[PDB]
């Protein structure tokens, strides 16, 4: 049985869609050539970091009143320290085919993000805004801009960089930021005020690590695309636009996207929007969420690490250590050690010494005078 | 049949290889996700985009 | 084997070693690719971390003013400098005799600024206001 | 003046105020600048890990490394730090290098 | 999910 | 480039090519109150052929 070709009209071939829904539909089973899109967002965290806090709720997405301390040295609190937001999204498990040591990984294709909530700025009677001059409109929102995102499959690799080490961070107390001094266990250096490779972390928690301290370590950073801007004034205008028709690619140099090492997918993401002008003169930041469509495909790879390797790995720290006399090291107590490998016409000389070059040849050695 | 890749598996173990951290809820109660699609293969063009089951 | 029943994984450069400057000693062969990832500190005419006193002002100048008067004798630490590095590379060649020497090619640099998230800090305790009770005036 | 040349010799003795990119005479080399003046004015800056820069000229070759050597020259100045005094003062930040090299035959 | 076997 | 859309350049007569330019940076605010224009120069690198009219 067939429809009649020439009494049916044709149509076109759209990519078939198998399921729509939340994230309890990822476990659905998929072939070798699906195609997986999610769409997610990340609320900013710009230390009042918790809308369910009865007490200071009142500033989410926002930072209390900075001001310059006026005298060293500088002590700022966390909910003055804006950082980056993160978060992971655990992908369902692929099949492998041991036989070919082949596996199969997520990858990200595309991502199509923006900045959400934008049109909440033109706001400009907010009952505490200061007036730009008598019986005026408030001054909107406006100022220093910070935006960046970041798609990878492992968590981003930032990089430790103050404008002043003598400013003295919150020390971290089961809570709170992570600063320099955190990671070193020393007080920062004034090496810090430029790069010390010293000063690297990769971002493990959200709205701990300030924006003023952690930039993206270019160098590490070689698993996961991310993209950055700014802006810095007084009062200079800030300026967005924004379409769901713009996608951007994360295809390398190479064909390939980010990884997911783990089946977990990482996001990080930070957006400032400007100052909160108020009458009593004082200033605050202010941030909004920020939107992601990634698109994700399936791509088999070749399993680098032999599993063999692996196993006498993990088992050697699990089996109980043996703590005999040192046998390698500075201090090992061993001293020859010979290789033979089949047979040669007996050589001269019963203590020849041979070895392998940085090539990889077999050389043998020609005796000199010990000093 | 054995369900689980054994490499995946065995991944977990190595910290290197299974990286964690404490981001945003993407994942139970609170997720802040909107919306999951799967697309796999062709089919002839549905009119209706947003289809509601 | 089985090659066919095998699946088909794409072809990608083969990654031969990696490490830290160490590495510039190894010898590799005529069609092979390297790629140094490295970094400058800024040289602002307060050039060092170490000294005792005046380092607190590194990747800083001190406070540039018009003298008012001529002529203008301005300090070191008032003029800003570039930042250059020479990194050392291995031999290719071991005989001359061949009519056709070979040297090294650079095709594509990957350069950032780091520490751009720095400068929205405006709460130095120094900086100045841009205006009463506001913040500071952030780096421009 | 064609008399006041020289060579980018060393590090943090060269000034800005004094020298500029010789354009007549950088053959071997690829150098890029930018620049804003202004008392207030913004600064603006971007980045990311997708921005390569083709080193190639227009008849195919790059920059060879004369001496086994690789030559990396950078400058950047970022703005002012207005002190509650009333004075200012400039800042830099370091910069990232991700050179990549290959093998020609001359 | 790797991340439910803890 | 130089070219045209008839992929022919300027055409040297009198066996010269001719150049002029003139590149202002803005003002020089002396103490005083007073302003100064200030130019810098320019640096040519023209590429040039021979072509049969
Ligand atoms: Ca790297
Ligand atoms: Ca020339």
């Amino acid at each position: 049985c067939i429809p009649k070709p020439g009494c049916c009209p044709n149509v076109a071939s759209v990519p078939k869609l198998l399921v729509k829904g939340g994230v309890e539909v990822l476990s659905v089973v998929t072939g070798e050539d699906s195609i997986t899109q999610i769409e997610l967002y990340l609320n900013p965290r710009m230390g009042v970091n918790s809308p369910d806090l009865p007490t200071t709720s009142n500033w989410y997405t926002y930072t209390y009143d900075l001001q310059p301390k006026g005298s060293s040295p500088d002590q700022p609190i966390k909910e003055n320290l804006p950082a980056y937001s993160v978060a992971r999204v655990s992908l369902p498990m692929l099949n492998e085919d041991i036989t070919c040591d082949t596996l199969q990984m997520w990858e990200a294709i595309s991502v199509k993000t923006e900045v959400v909530g934008i049109s909440s700025l033109i706001n400009v009677h907010y009952w505490d805004m200061k007036r730009v001059h008598d019986y005026g409109a408030g001054i909107p929102v406006s100022g220093v801009n910070y935006h960046m995102f970041a798609i990878g499959g492992e968590p981003l690799d930032l990089q430790g960089l103050v404008l002043d080490y003598q400013t003295q961070y919150p020390k971290t107390t089961n809570g709170g930021p992570i600063t320099i001094e955190t990671v070193l266990g020393r007080k920062m250096t004034p090496k810090n005020q430029g790069l010390d490779p010293q000063a690297k972390a990769k971002l493990d928690k959200d709205g701990n690590y300030p924006i003023e301290v952690w930039c993206p370590d270019p160098s590490k950073n070689e698993n996961s695309r991310y993209y950055g801007s700014i802006q810095t004034g007084s009062q200079t205008p800030t300026v967005l636009q924004f379409s769901n028709t713009l996608t951007t690619v994360l295809l390398d140099e190479n064909g390939v996207g980010p990884l997911c090492k783990g089946d977990g997918l990482f996001i990080s993401c930070a957006d400032i929007v400007g100052f909160l002008f108020k009458t009593s003169g004082k200033m605050a930041l202010h941030g909004l969420p920020r939107y992601f469509n990634v698109t994700l495909r399936k791509r088999w790879v070749k399993n680098p690490y032999p599993v063999v390797n692996l196993i006498n790995s993990l088992f050697s720290n699990l089996m109980p250590k043996v703590s005999g006399q040192p046998m390698e090291g500075k201090d090992n107590q061993v001293e020859e050690v010979r290789i033979y490998e089949g047979s040669e016409q007996l050589p001269g000389d019963p203590d020849i010494v041979r070895f392998l070059d940085k090539f990889g040849q077999e050389k043998t050695v020609y005796p000199k005078p010990s000093v």
